[PDB]
């Protein structure tokens, strides 16, 4: 038991794909529980009929009653799962980063730096950072979507999150800039990079 | 245009693959329009630079007014969206479970009943009733977990209709009945089946 989970899953299964696999193994199972209940409630009501007026509303409280634990415990695990995946959403997407900073890094300190693997190096890095833009828009997007009132409390900090991306991006190309005939080289090929 | 609308979707893509085609549209379009607004808002910042504390106060209430709107905009739509495929889901279930029953009703009525076509039809009868009941099941499953306040406004509807859907099933497995031989000789596997 203990063990399965230090091991965790297997390399072969994506994040992604793990975290699709659990979402839909804990809907089959709260399905099952819910139906399990549901049914037993039913038994219980064809049996109740003929009992008092207080057993009837005690029973109906006992169901009531498991069935809002059931609800909670539907939720915490929802919200648990979500948590977990979009950390290691994140976590990766600042690992990509961080990785293809040191090669872009590396290419431009190179003994006698190359223009293509600087450029593809570059390539990388900008290609990291636009994935962190789009992961930033597209939760946005999702929370107007879905809950419009929380969409208006994040503006202002999507809106400075973006900017702080930016600034990275000028900030990282100025590495570029402390080669000028590298920089002059490569310009009309960064500007199609940067425009993309 | 009013031509393509009409044609609708190839019949070939499903309704869930259609929405969840239409769904990453619109959430791509959405994303280019936000980040549009978002270029335009930090433009202003840079271009504000030197300006009276009363102008970029007036800057700053004019992004994020354009945003509140872009805000709604995305909400209402996806509303849309979902209100469309959830009519949808719904319907297609009801529509099965009806041609399943006709189905399952031709093969006992059928001069001379046919053992297993009977069962096949059973079962796929059977498949459209527990379809409905997975879709009763998953939807408060759904609503509970995004929305546990509601889910407990609905704990009687979902007990009530899934009651409904087990009742059905009986009164329609007794449609045998009215076939003792034709019920004797299927007996088992009608009963290997109820699992």
């Amino acid at each position: 038991d203990g063990v399965d989970i230090y091991f965790g899953m297997p390399g072969e299964i994506s994040e992604h794909e793990g975290f699709l696999r659990a979402k839909m193994d804990l809907e089959e199972r709260r399905m099952r529980q819910i139906n399990e209940v549901m049914r037993e409630w039913a038994m219980a009501d064809n049996q109740s009929k003929n009992l008092p007026k207080a057993d009837r509303q005690a029973l109906n409280e006992h169901f009531q009653s498991i069935l809002q634990t059931l609800e909670e415990q539907v939720s915490g695990e929802r919200q648990r799962l979500v948590e977990t995946h979009a950390t290691r959403v994140i976590a990766l997407i600042n690992d990509q980063r961080r990785a293809a900073l040191e090669g872009f890094l590396a290419a431009l300190q190179a003994d006698p730096p190359q223009a293509e693997r600087v450029l593809l190096a570059l390539r990388r890095y900008l290609r990291a950072e636009q994935k962190e833009q789009r992961h930033t828009l597209r939760h946005y997007q999702h929370v107007a979507a879905v809950d419009p009132e929380k969409a208006q409390q994040m503006r202002f900090q999507v809106h400075t999150h973006l900017q702080v991306i930016e600034e990275r991006v000028n900030q990282s190309l100025g590495l570029l800039d402390q080669n000028p005939h590298l920089a002059q080289e490569l310009r009309p090929q960064i500007q199609e990079l940067l425009h993309s």
